[PDB]
């Protein structure tokens, strides 16, 4: 078995290897990359996403989200308070202000220590889930707006044609902006490109140990667990690496820098935070190996999760028994 310790692997494809996206994902898995739940891919030196990022300031963040924490430093939830719209130029200025800017720090480890010590005492503002893309239309390789769709994958694998579409999302972050412990909708893959700015630190639990994280989460957020059998779908719970270690949960960590791709694999729980002003682009995708994970995916039906139009068909076809109860939670 490849990668039995479930380490995060880092790949350096050549420009030739960077042509066929599906083939390279399959290659990474042949080397055991999926066992970690997360992989880093450093693009060929010849590749670029677009020419420059000099003209992005007029992009609108229609609904910036203030991430307000409750709990303890290492075990907390966050809720999202909607703020007034602002442009990316305005957001960047806010990120760099004295109130929100990254503090002085020695290295990534120092900054990580500061994050977990102090995160709950601040409420950073995130521009999340903004439909759009910053890939140049002429970028032919690993263009996240030109990937094969999940709907076509399901059709190729299972022979059923379904409605729905699959487009990328932009994320504008600042110091301490946080993504809660989660797997993707329908336990899909995700791919994330850090276009510009300061790093993003990731934590990940191997897919084969996901239920260990779930059990700890139920213990640490007992009211939430009573309210919903899949409350991590709400994407509001944070658990620090110190608390994971104290409870024997297997996990890994890695920091993503500008110009690098991360791939998360089916049922790989992940969480993390941004170091300072940045912009990432991400999208879900599928492979033939995903189908059985999709069938298995645990669903929120309490109504909190509330997801896209396109997930309907996934639940309808892969989880017909669950479909009635789940759809009630969306409508
Ligand atoms: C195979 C077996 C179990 C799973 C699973 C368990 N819980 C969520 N997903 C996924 C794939
Ligand atoms: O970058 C973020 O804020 C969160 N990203 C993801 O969870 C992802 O790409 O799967
Ligand atoms: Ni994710
Ligand atoms: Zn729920």
């Amino acid at each position: 078995a490849q990668n039995p310790n479930c380490n995060i692997m880092i790949f350096h494809p050549t420009k030739e290897e960077f042509n066929d996206f599906d083939k390279y994902i399959a290659y990474m898995e042949s080397q055991g990359a999926h066992r970690a739940g997360l992989a880093k891919i450093i693009p060929p030196k010849e590749w670029k996403a677009r020419e420059t990022y000099d003209n992005i300031s007029e992009i609108l963040i229609a609904t910036p989200l203030q991430q307000v924490a409750s709990g303890r430093a290492g075990v907390f939830t966050q809720y999202h308070k909607k703020k007034k719209a602002m442009t990316v130029g305005e957001y960047r200025h806010l990120a760099n202000s004295k109130k929100y800017q990254t503090p002085p720090h020695q290295n990534f480890e120092d900054l990580e220590r500061k994050y977990w010590k102090n995160r709950i005492y601040n409420s950073p503002i995130y521009g999340a889930d903004i439909s759009g893309s910053l890939f140049d239309e002429n970028t032919k390789q690993w263009n996240l707006g030109h990937l094969g769709t999940i709907q076509d994958l399901l059709e190729k694998e299972c022979g059923v044609v379904i409605e729905g579409v699959n487009t990328p999302y932009l994320y504008f972050g600042m110091w301490k902006t946080t993504f809660a412990w989660h797997t993707e909708d329908m336990d899909l893959y995700s791919i994330n490109y850090l276009h510009l700015g300061e790093p993003k630190t990731w934590y990940v639990v191997p897919p084969e140990h996901g239920q260990r994280l779930e059990r700890l989460a139920r213990e640490l957020f007992p009211g939430s667990s009573r309210g919903c059998g899949a409350f991590l779908r709400h994407k509001v719970a944070l658990i620090s690496p110190t608390v994971l270690k104290e409870n024997g949960i297997p996990f890994n960590r890695i920091t993503q820098e500008a110009g690098e791709f991360m791939v998360t694999f089916p049922y790989g729980y992940h969480a993390g935070f941004n170091h300072g002003f940045n912009c990432a682009e991400a999208i879900n995708f599928a492979t033939p190996r995903w189908i059985d994970y999709g069938k298995m995916a645990s669903q929120c039906s309490c109504g909190e999760a509330r997801v896209t139009f396109s997930m309907d068909a996934f639940v309808r076809i892969l989880q017909p028994e669950r479909y009635d109860l789940w759809k009630r939670g969306q409508d």
